[PDB]
């Protein structure tokens, strides 16, 4: 025979796997008594979840009962999250002076042993106005304005709403969704991933189609000035696959690698592709239940076939170097108390970038025949540069009540890879209530475009 604690723990897992997680959570309440977590059966969810808070004096039985109960309870809870993200990057009026707002609403709920989500993103992107000459025209390296001075669409901005649905458990994940409807170029996007542990190392394989959100042109597309061609172009999407490996030795060390490759395609944009390699090593200087401090070394190497970072018609307005090398030293401090959880991090880096000389107008059939001779003699000069940069990030979340959580995050991107910075605020509602350990780190919503 087995001990009462073991019988109840086993029975709870059996009930959950059989499709009765509600009964399983009741059995975990009994398991807490039989295991010695408490002397009296919890009769409210706040008492129950408070008893799942980790305790470093726990032996393995008590530690597992708490963690198993907490994992099932979190998996079964209905959450609703509302988030606003203000993001962007400095640049040139009319196409890259980017100030953007994303508002996100997400509902998460159990399904089988995983969680389903339902998401809407509302995106507004403002890229400012073209600078004009006395005539009121401009000749920026954008659209076809270097082939004939442009007029008519001086102020540039767009807005749209996307939706997404998906599901994930510990083994696999999928999502399907859209890019914002209301933009010039609208697509179906999504992904699928599978994870397993072939011994000591973990791996994840995935396939995805995602937008490039770093500029309006790349994300939603723009229209050439009505004085010129008026053609829509942009809306670049990455269709590709990736493999990640992790040989986490447990304990204080860990290493990981990732190799991925994508086709990069858009509306009236020259075809492109990229392959990207990343590795990392990390060391846990402090590794406690409520405080984790890490320092690491990260490397990245990228290659894009073509430099389509220009904003002329036929290019895509996205960073696409032919050589990219980065070496970084990330540091991170994560900590939680009874009702707060935060992360503070930074990462100094050195990087090298090189781009080849490209035709400014790589798709000649978008160009009027009486402009094609002049277009063919226009090129974007290649270049290269190296330097130091950094990123920094702060995340803060607090429990207001059992049902209400609020958080902020700031993501400072100054590492010379043209990524935008982000500032966000969110509120998360727990239907059942949660008085267990805070999430470490906090988990804000990620804009769907950046999955
Ligand atoms: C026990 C340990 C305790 C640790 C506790 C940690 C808590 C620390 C608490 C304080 C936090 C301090 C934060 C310090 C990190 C922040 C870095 C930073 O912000 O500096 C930015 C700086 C860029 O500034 P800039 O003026 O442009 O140039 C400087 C020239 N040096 O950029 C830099 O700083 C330069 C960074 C250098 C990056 C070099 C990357 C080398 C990586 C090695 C790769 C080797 C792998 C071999 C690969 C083989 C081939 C694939
Ligand atoms: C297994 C690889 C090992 C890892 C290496 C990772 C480094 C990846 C960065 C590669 C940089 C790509 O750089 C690329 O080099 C080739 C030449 O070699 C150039 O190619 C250019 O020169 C060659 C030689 O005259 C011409 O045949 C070609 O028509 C021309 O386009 C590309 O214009 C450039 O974009
Ligand atoms: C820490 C406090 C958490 C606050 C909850 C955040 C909820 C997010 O609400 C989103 C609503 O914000 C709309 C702001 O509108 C921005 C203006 O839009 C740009 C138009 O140019
Ligand atoms: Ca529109």
């Amino acid at each position: 025979f087995q001990s009462s604690a073991m019988v109840l723990r086993d029975g709870a897992k059996f009930e959950a796997q059989a499709g009765d997680p509600t009964q399983a959570l009741e059995t975990y309440k009994d398991a807490m008594v039989a295991s010695g977590v408490t002397t009296t059966r919890p009769q409210d969810n706040d008492t129950f979840t408070r008893l799942t808070r980790n305790d470093e004096k726990d032996d393995w039985l008590k530690r597992g009962v708490r963690s198993d109960a907490a994992d099932l309870y979190r998996q079964q809870d209905l959450n609703v999250t509302l988030e606003h993200d203000y993001w962007g990057s400095s640049g040139t009026g009319g196409y890259s002076d980017l100030k953007a707002h994303t508002t996100m609403l997400q509902v998460d709920a159990p399904y089988s042993d995983g969680r389903m989500f339902f998401r809407s993103d509302f995106v507004n992107m403002n890229v400012g106005s073209f600078s004009t000459n006395a005539d009121g025209k401009w000749d920026d390296n954008w659209g076809t304005c270097t082939l004939q001075d442009c007029s008519g669409n001086r102020s540039q901005s767009d807005s749209g709403a996307s939706v997404a649905v998906g599901w994930r458990n510990d083994v696999w994940s999928w999502d399907i969704g859209t890019t914002p409807m209301g933009f010039n170029v609208v697509d179906v996007v999504g992904g699928i991933s599978y994870s397993d542990d072939i011994g000591p190392l973990g791996y994840t394989v995935n396939a995805h189609r995602r937008p490039i959100s770093s500029s309006l042109l790349a994300f939603g597309g723009q229209k050439d000035s009505p004085s010129n061609t008026g053609k829509k172009w942009g809306g670049v999407r990455a269709d590709g696959v990736g493999l990640s490996l992790s040989y986490d030795k447990g304990e204080a060390n860990g290493v990981w690698a990732s190799l991925s490759g994508d086709q990069l395609t858009g509306k009236n944009v020259e075809d492109n592709w990229r392959v990207r390699w990343m590795t990392g090593y990390y060391y846990k200087v402090i590794n406690q239940n409520n405080r984790r401090v890490t320092i690491g070394l990260n490397n990245m190497i990228w290659h894009y076939d073509k430099d389509l970072s220009g904003y002329s018609l036929g290019q895509g307005g996205y960073y696409s170097p032919q050589e990219y090398l980065s070496f970084a030293i990330p540091v991170m401090w994560r900590e939680r108390t009874e009702n707060w959880s935060w992360e503070l991090g930074a990462s100094g880096s050195w990087s090298h970038s090189r781009t080849k000389t490209m035709p400014r107008y790589p798709l000649m059939n978008l160009i009027p025949t009486d402009w094609q001779e002049e277009a063919a003699r226009q090129s974007n000069d290649g270049g290269s540069s190296q330097g130091f940069g950094y990123t920094a990030r702060a995340l803060l979340e607090r429990r207001v009540t059992s049902n209400w959580f609020v958080g902020t995050a700031i993501d400072i991107q100054q590492a010379k890879d043209y990524a935008p910075s982000h500032f966000l605020l969110y509120v998360r509602y727990s239907a059942a209530g949660w008085q267990g350990d805070m999430d470490l780190p906090p988990q804000p919503l990620i804009p769907y475009a950046d999955w």
